[PDB]
């Protein structure tokens, strides 16, 4: 058995940091994981491969001649603790639309056999800002089964999180995709935990973890590492822990209950957080 | 003559609260101005309107039967200022394009004759976190030429005004959409002013204002208000009168020069953005 997971939420939240970090932890546990890059960014990557990134699928298969030409062998990049690793790419600004190439590597991966056996996890790094397209495909095609959103008290943040939310309500009629949890990325803001909490309470799931801000982040980074290769010692490090001993344990996966915009604005004025 | 301005930026970056605010100066002044909300939230034109936001136009049209069915009178509203407001609005996530409601609209208010005679300004508030379907159509189709960019030193932020950059350079073989400035919504770290400069340097457009973080702001949205209208004395107000100003004089519309992850990357590690 295999677990398929996909983070996601809003541009710049934190889901790369997070992913790597927590699937470094899984890795020193004993775990073996692959990620999936699903945001045209295309650096979701280069904490577990030590890089500036990595070269996309459609990058290489442009290279090659047709998708179809390239081998998984060539694609599949291993890096700390064995992490296995892959860039899905995409057009560039201004052609297409910026999800496709997701469609196009989620597929290749399947059809190639990169899901194998031993595999412990998946985790697809998944942009948020928009539910449409190769984004929305790990949802409508059913290839992510446990969600966990990246957020914090910004407005905006909860705002992406109830959208992909109304995005796994959908498509809930069929296949088996349902929201894990949140995890609150730290603004180092007063109440911001509880805020989250209530969130997920009113959508139904739970805050998973609050990863706290935390500076020994931009220096593991600096040096192309997770925090959890850069410095086992960390607090940090711990922190990245705890959050994936809380995933590899969680049960809970619902179809989630989306709030109106009533409901967030009400969660933020009780909280504090616009007067903080 | 008309002035077609739109304002890009990632999420939650501070397009909206900047264009309103920006929008309700240029009115004090005595200009005549339009805003066409071009994200999917849909709450561009709250602020001037003292609403919680605004029925989108797909939303209406949906009720009247189809598009055609509208009458302009009835879509349009005036709030501060005598400023004239329209949102797009776009498909629930999960379903469709999420940028199908921008191209909706936009044809409608040409169709309709709102592009009159006495306007001085119009502002489309556009998502920027991917430059694809509705939202490239303002540079595609030549609607805005004038686009300025909300950014901060946070790393994605650039990489989104980078992003929106290309998407220019890619249309510029026809039509006339230039960049015009970046704007820095300041995150209240050292030499984010010196950052931007130097950004703005590298693409050949200019920082035409950095707005401060000012908790004024929270105060006066939380009474649906620009901070124009809240508080014509505050320092913040001020700083919006500057922005228009250096708006309605700059005369540098370029086509950019995007750059590369690693000139970004640079410019994060020299002005020790990462180490503050
Ligand atoms: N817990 C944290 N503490 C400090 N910095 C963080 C933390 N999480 C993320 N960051 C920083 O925030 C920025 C954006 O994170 P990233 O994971 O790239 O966002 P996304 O992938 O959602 O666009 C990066 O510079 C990253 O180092
Ligand atoms: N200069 C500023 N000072 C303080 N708060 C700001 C400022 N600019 C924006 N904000 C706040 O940031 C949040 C996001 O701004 P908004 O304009 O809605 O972003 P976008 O439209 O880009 O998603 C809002 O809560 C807004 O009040
Ligand atoms: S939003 Fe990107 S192409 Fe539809
Ligand atoms: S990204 Fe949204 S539909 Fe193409
Ligand atoms: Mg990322
Ligand atoms: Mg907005």
């Amino acid at each position: 058995a295999m677990r398929q997971c996909a983070i996601y939420g809003k541009g710049g939240i934190g889901k790369s940091t997070t992913t790597q970090n927590l699937v470094a932890a899984l890795a020193e546990m004993g775990k073996k994981v692959m990620i999936v890059g699903c945001d045209p960014k295309a650096d979701s990557t280069r904490l577990i491969l030590h890089s500036k990134a990595q070269n996309t699928i459609m990058e290489m298969a442009a290279e090659a001649g047709t998708v179809e030409d390239l081998e998984l062998e060539d694609v599949l990049k291993a890096g700390y603790g064995g992490v296995k690793c892959v860039e899905s790419g995409g057009p560039e600004p201004g052609v297409g639309c910026a999800g496709r190439g997701v469609i196009t590597a989620i597929n290749f991966l399947e059809e190639e056999g990169a899901y194998e056996d031993d595999l412990d996890f998946v985790f697809y790094d998944v942009l948020g800002d928009v539910v449409c397209g190769g984004f929305a495909m790990p949802i409508r095609e059913n290839k992510a089964q446990e969600i966990y959103i990246v957020c914090s008290g910004e407005m905006m943040a909860m705002y992406a999180a109830n959208n992909i939310s109304k995005g796994i309500v959908k498509y809930a009629n069929s296949g088996s995709v349902r929201l894990g949890g949140l995890i609150c990325n730290s603004r180092n803001t007063d109440r911001e935990d509880e805020l989250i909490i209530a969130l997920a309470n009113k959508l139904g799931t739970q805050m998973i973890h609050f990863v706290p801000r935390d500076n020994v982040v931009q220096r593991a980074e600096i040096r192309r590492m997770t925090v959890i290769e850069y410095d086992p010692k960390a607090k940090q490090a711990d922190e990245y822990r705890a959050l994936a001993r809380k995933v590899v344990d969680n049960k809970l996966l619902v179809i989630p209950n989306p709030i109106t915009m009533d409901e967030l604005e009400e969660l933020l004025m009780e909280f504090g957080i616009m007067e903080v």
